[PDB]
């Protein structure tokens, strides 16, 4: 039904305090600003609600690493990191 196979099963908890999606491609309508303050204060990142404030959960993981650090250089691979966790989840357990 709701969970699926092992590995997002720590999503969701990131998501219940934050009653966001699972999925980073459906984060809207500013969703993505949760996702961010969420880790940025787990790994001590700078401030990117502001230079993602115009992307949205389908831009940033349809992004690239490279591209999240032209944001933001102090975290950038940081974002593009704890994010495949998310989008790698929501793009199906197996097929997706």
């Amino acid at each position: 039904g709701s969970s699926g196979s092992s590995g997002l099963k720590d999503i969701e908890t990131a998501c219940k305090l934050l009653n966001i999606t699972a999925d980073p491609m459906d984060w809207s309508p500013s969703n993505v600003q949760k996702w961010l303050l969420w880790t940025e204060h787990q790994y001590r990142l700078p401030p990117m609600g502001k230079a993602f404030q115009e992307l949205a959960g389908k831009e940033l993981c349809a992004m690239s690493e490279e591209q999240f650090r032209q944001r933001s250089p102090l975290g950038g691979d940081v974002l593009h990191a704890h994010l495949d966790i998310w989008k790698s989840a929501a793009s199906g357990p197996s097929s997706g």
